[PDB]
């Protein structure tokens, strides 16, 4: 029905398409500054300009509801009050203004216009239309009340700096109002409303084709704008800065968008439930957009904590995907059939399978050309790889013939769940690995007999399973596909291999981070095994665990290749 979700993958796939290429091609030293710089000018002065204008011009006015304006507006508020009263309280009063005058910017301000409204667009175009011009009423609107207290706390910061007393607030707040107002956004926004109040609701033809041909490119130049800005600027950095950092983009991402939604639920009170639910959705989709370059350019122009505001856009930049997806789907399932669930989970299931799969591939590539692999215990590490990328192939195979062949179906589960099992004891075989490395033993290690071991227990097993279970192919999603045999088969893998993970527990330390990260997702698959076989009765809990555990069965790759991927 409502909230059609299908189309927000390709969305995201487009926006982060663009901004890899743009960042590739920068990388390869194909692209130098001088366009580039002429692409940022163009972007920032004649693109972005005419689509404010152009989506200005006509808005009205008169059937524009303010509850989502007033409810988004007072939670950014809340947002910056909570984390510049605990800046203020936390930082050393050495620079502590400074960090006042950009840190809870960091928070609030978001980019809305390159990334978030493709979004909204495809989630919101043959179902809410309307939505889709709040945008522009939240963007600039916020720009007005929260930055200019950042510039001038900074002004603040730099006046202390220069040690000259002579300054007055008066100075200091003028100076801060000319940097806000000095804006693109600002002065567009306000000519934008006169033009609207003149023209009473009317564009011009003569440069409304102008308008619309600069308007369409500015998020595809901005996005590749944007990954072009994000080449060399990561760098290490110390423990304070990590943490600091890590409670800022949990701030942006998971305390906002809660109290973005509960604001909204607490002041709506109009009928027609439906109504309230997805403006509660429209605003916490809002609240986990990304962390917008202009804080970056703010910094840039004070000169002060730049590296830490860069890092921080750069890295919520690539977070905010994941999130975005989940948040989405998981909120988009209360509100939907059983089988429109098994069928979702598929869907959810391909999708991470994909990205997961260039992923390993990626990765199997890298290590296969380093020959890093000859020696302990990089051997066992490729074997799991290869199990991950097989159960990948096997989830998008399965997916196009769950209804198809039947044999293919019975090879295909097969197939499946055989290289499933063999990454569920491959976490607890590598976990044994790296504690007999431990024991500093010399002793030779029965290479054949593991891998032998390894790659021939879930073979045996799903056997066993199928000789002694019962095929039911009623049933979409693959667990379901024997019924009890196969959940107490599952079920007992995995505390097996969760034993031997716990009992056992050169670059022996991105091993034993493998070999814990693994694990918290074996005890979700077992809670998950458990919950089901005890509670024969459907609780109102399950379905979180149901998602959750597909996302980590068929994203398992991310982890290697986020660990040993560089
Ligand atoms: C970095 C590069 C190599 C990534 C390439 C990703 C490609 C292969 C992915 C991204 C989006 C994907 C599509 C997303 C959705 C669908 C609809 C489904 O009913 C059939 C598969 C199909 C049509 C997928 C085919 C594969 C696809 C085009
Ligand atoms: C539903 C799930 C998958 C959504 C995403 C949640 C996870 C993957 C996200 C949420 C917050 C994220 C962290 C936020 C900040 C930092 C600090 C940075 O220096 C390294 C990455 C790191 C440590 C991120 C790792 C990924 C992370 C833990
Ligand atoms: C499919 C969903 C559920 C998960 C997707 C995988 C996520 C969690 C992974 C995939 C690649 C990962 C990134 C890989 C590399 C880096 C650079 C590092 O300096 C900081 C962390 C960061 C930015 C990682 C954050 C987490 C990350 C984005
Ligand atoms: C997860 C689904 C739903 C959405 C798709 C997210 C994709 C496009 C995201 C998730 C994590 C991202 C990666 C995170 C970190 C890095 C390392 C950096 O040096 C190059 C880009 C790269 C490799 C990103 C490429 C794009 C990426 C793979
Ligand atoms: C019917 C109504 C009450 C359902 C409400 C569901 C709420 C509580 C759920 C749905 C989506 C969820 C979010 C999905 C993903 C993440 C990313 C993770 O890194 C932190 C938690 C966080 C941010 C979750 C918080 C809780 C959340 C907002
Ligand atoms: C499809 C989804 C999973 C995105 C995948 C992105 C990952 C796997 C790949 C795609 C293109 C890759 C980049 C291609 C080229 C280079 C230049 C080289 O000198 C360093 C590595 C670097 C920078 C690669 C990093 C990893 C990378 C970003
Ligand atoms: C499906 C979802 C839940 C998968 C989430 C994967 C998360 C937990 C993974 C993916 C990429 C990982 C990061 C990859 C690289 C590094 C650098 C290393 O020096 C410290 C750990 C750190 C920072 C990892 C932390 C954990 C990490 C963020």
């Amino acid at each position: 029905p409502s909230m059609s979700i299908t189309r927000l993958f390709p969305a995201l796939l487009e926006c982060f398409g663009i901004v890899l290429c743009g960042y590739i091609a920068g990388r390869a030293n194909v692209i130098t500054s001088t366009q580039a710089k002429g692409l940022g000018n163009f972007v920032s002065r004649f693109a972005l300009p005419a689509l404010l204008f152009k989506n200005m011009v006509v808005l009205n006015f008169s059937n524009v509801d303010w509850s989502f304006l007033y409810s988004i507006l007072i939670a950014k508020a809340s947002v910056f009050f909570i984390v510049c009263v605990l800046t203020l309280l936390v930082a050393s009063p050495d620079s502590r203004f400074s960090k006042a005058g950009l840190f809870p910017i960091f928070a609030t301000q978001s980019n809305d216009f390159a990334l978030g409204y493709p979004i909204v667009e495809a989630l919101y175009q043959t179902t809410y239309p309307e939505y889709l011009q709040y945008i522009y009423l939240v963007a600039p609107i916020s720009l007005m009340m929260l930055n200019p207290i950042g510039f001038i706390f900074c002004e603040i910061q730099k006046w202390k700096d220069t040690q000259n007393a002579s300054q007055n607030k008066i100075k200091i707040v003028g100076l801060g109002l000319l940097r806000v107002l000095q804006n693109p956004i600002v002065f567009m926004v306000f000519i934008g409303i006169a033009f609207n109040f003149i023209l009473d609701r009317k564009v011009p033809v003569y440069v409304e084709n102008f308008l619309d041909g600069l308007g369409n490119s500015f998020s595809g130049s901005a996005l590749f704008y944007l990954g072009l800005t994000m080449v060399g600027k990561i760098k290490r950095l110390k423990k304070s800065a990590f943490v600091v950092l890590i409670l800022l983009i949990t701030a942006k991402l998971l305390v906002l968008p809660l109290l973005c939604r509960e604001m909204v639920e607490l002041l709506d009170k109009g009928d027609s439930v439906v109504n309230h639910t997805s403006l509660s959705n429209y605003a916490f989709l809002y609240g986990v957009f990304p962390v917008a370059p202009g804080v970056a350019i703010f910094a840039t122009q004070f000169n002060m904590e730049v590296e830490i505001i860069t890092s921080g856009m750069v890295i919520s930049t690539f977070v905010s995907a994941p999130i975005m997806y989940v948040s989405a789907w998981l909120l988009t399932f209360p509100t939907m059939d059983p089988k429109p669930l098994a069928y979702a989970i598929q869907n959810v299931s391909f999708d991470i399978s994909i990205v997961s799969l260039i992923s390993l591939i990626w990765s199997l590539a890298i290590l296969l050309l380093s020959k890093k692999y000859k020696q302990l215990p990089h051997m066992l590490t490729t074997n799991l790889l290869i199990a991950q990328s097989i159960v990948c192939a096997g989830m998008m195979i399965w997916n196009f013939v769950k209804e198809k062949n039947f044999v293919g179906q019975i090879l295909v589960f097969v197939l499946l769940y055989s290289s499933l099992y063999s990454t569920y004891l491959w976490t607890g075989l590598l976990a044994i690995s790296l504690f007999l490395l431990k024991k500093r033993e010399r002793v030779q290690i029965p290479v054949g007999i593991i891998i032998i071991s390894g790659w021939g227990i879930p073979a045996l097993l799903v056997g066993v399973l199928l000789i002694t279970g019962k095929h039911n192919g009623d049933s979409i999603d693959s667990a379901f596909f024997y019924g009890k045999e196969q959940m107490i088969t599952t079920a007992v893998t995995l505390f097996c291999s969760i034993l031997i993970a716990g009992i056992s527990l050169q670059q022996l330390t991105r091993h034993v981070l493998l070999c814990l990260l693994l694990i918290i997702g074996l005890f979700a698959n077992l809670s998950s095994c458990l919950w089901w076989l005890f509670n024969q009765e459907p609780g109102r809990l399950y379905v979180e665990l149901q998602f959750f555990c597909a996302v980590f069965n068929f994203g398992q790759g991310f982890i290697s290749f986020g660990i040993f991927g560089l």
